[PDB]
């Protein structure tokens, strides 16, 4: 296992940069050698829903994408992180169909909440269902229907495929520290716990970080994996004070805060909001601009006033390039209706110069960028793709072949961003424990990073989309270059 350390952590499918995972070896190793220091390889399991997300089991790499081999290849120089799927698994596991065939003598028969046992009387109230939190319109169960005739519900927060874990029950902790163990025996350096706040079903409450159970469940994934050497990364979509009150207790983090952050700061020329949030982040978490799912605008609450969120989303719909509301829609088959689908860059409308501005901000930010790949390629919003699946979150998952990467390697804006990602990886002001200052005025953002005498500083023109760098400690200007 290669340690996370402090460099630049690509996003990407197994098969989106170029066919397989093999292309994939060959892509970041051609073009992004030095840029590319770690890298989150979106569930690469056999899976039965949401490209990766409903898992049918962890036992094998989904054959399309390669060999685990092909996985550790890339871990050689690149530090891995995998996703556990903590909250879920298909309903075409052998697990949940071994729970339909034979219900209470099954060996999976405590894996999956049954609304039947769960609820008091044996369904919710309403007052219950309505305390549920929700990011779609859809009831959260799907119809178990027994071999034996019977039926039941079981909770279904995401796609129907998408069965709910019991984490109260034993059986399923062995299979989360089983599960865990095998990811870390295979090279994992760091396990992201997709849909991590979802986990603790409690009656009559949110079910949305139930406390303390959601915190004895993290310290029990955490301690088991600091063993190994192993980091853990909770998915964590809301208001900022839950993942600061994580930061707080020793926890990474993901910031999902910074995309419309910046977005908004590059739009308006207005860097306070911006400022106001880079200064409360811890040193240890992630930050993002793009993932592989849609913009997040609860993740801004109360750190951008809501007539700016609204006039920023207006911004992005009318000077974005092909942005439309539709695909955020129940249509467009999305999980959560109050995200927004576009690529980064198209978010920017394709302005190669506010794009490099954004991701000097990302850099420059505390913690360890990760960036997506279609952001690596600045790539614009894919309305044909979307418009064959009908599913909105694939404006953003264009599938790129080793073609395609080598002819946008001759564009300005992805040799910038590489040279970016470069300087992020080499340059000693970037120091993970280091200080950042940072100072919002006169439509300027300024950052300095200090590291013992490292001192590195951007100041951003947010309004004319300028951005120079300069080492304080050796006197010269990094960029423009």
């Amino acid at each position: 296992t290669k340690q996370r350390d402090n460099r630049v952590m690509l996003i990407t499918y197994a098969d989106s940069l170029g066919a397989d995972l093999k292309e994939l070896k060959t892509a970041l190793d051609t073009w992004y050698d030095k840029a590319v220091g770690g890298v989150h390889i979106l569930p690469f399991f056999p899976s039965g829903a949401d490209r990766g997300f409903s898992p049918k089991t962890y036992e094998m790499v989904d054959p399309a994408f390669g060999s685990f081999a092909d996985v550790e290849a890339i871990g050689k120089d690149r530090w891995l992180m995998f996703d556990f799927m903590v909250n879920h698994i298909s309903a075409q596991s052998e697990y949940y169909r071994d729970f339909l065939e034979k219900k209470e003598e099954s060996d999976w028969k405590d894996f999956f909440i049954r609304y039947s046992k769960f609820w008091p009387g044996g369904a919710p109230t309403q007052e219950q269902v309505d305390a549920i939190y929700k990011r779609k319109p859809r009831a959260p169960y799907i119809e178990a229907h027994f071999a034996d005739g019977t039926e039941d519900k079981v909770w279904c927060t995401f796609s129907e495929d998408q069965i709910d874990l019991d984490v109260s029950s034993p059986k399923v902790l062995e299979f989360i520290d089983r599960t865990l163990d095998d990811m870390a025996d295979h090279s994992a350096s760091v396990i992201r716990l997709d849909a991590f706040a979802y986990a603790v079903k409690k009656p009559g409450g949110s079910c949305f970080f139930e406390a303390p159970e959601i915190w004895q469940l993290l310290d029990r994934i955490e301690s088991r994996m600091q063993a190994r050497g192993v980091e853990i990364l909770p998915e964590i979509h809301e208001h900022y004070t839950i993942p600061l009150s994580l930061a707080d207790r020793g926890y990474w983090i993901y910031d999902f805060a910074l995309p419309v952050l910046t977005l908004h700061a590059l739009y308006t020329g207005n860097g306070e909001y911006l400022a106001r949030w880079l200064k409360m982040c811890p040193k240890h978490q992630y930050t993002t601009l793009d993932t592989h799912d849609g913009l997040g605008v609860v993740d801004v609450r109360d750190l951008l006033p809501q007539e700016e969120t609204d006039r920023v989303l207006d911004l992005l719909y009318e000077k974005g390039a092909n942005l439309n509301r539709k695909y955020s829609s129940e249509a467009y088959g999305n999980l959560d209706i109050y995200q927004v689908n576009t690529t980064y860059y198209s978010a920017l409308g394709n302005d190669d110069a506010r794009y490099l501005m954004a991701r000097a901000i990302q850099f420059f930010a505390p913690g360890i960028p990760q960036v997506y790949y279609v952001g690596l390629l600045a790539g614009e919003n894919d309305l044909e793709l979307l418009e064959r699946t009908r599913n909105g979150r694939d404006i953003n998952r264009h599938g790129y072949s080793l073609e395609e990467i080598e002819e946008n390697q001759k564009r300005p804006v992805v040799q910038d961003l590489k040279w970016l990602m470069e300087l992020r990886n080499s340059h000693p002001a970037f120091d993970l424990e280091g200080d950042l200052d940072v100072a919002s005025e006169d439509g300027h953002l300024r950052m300095l990073r200090r590291s013992g005498d490292e001192a590195l500083e951007l100041d951003c023109d947010l309004v004319s989309g300028r951005f120079t760098i300069e080492d304080k400690k050796r006197g010269n200007r990094l960029w423009p270059y």
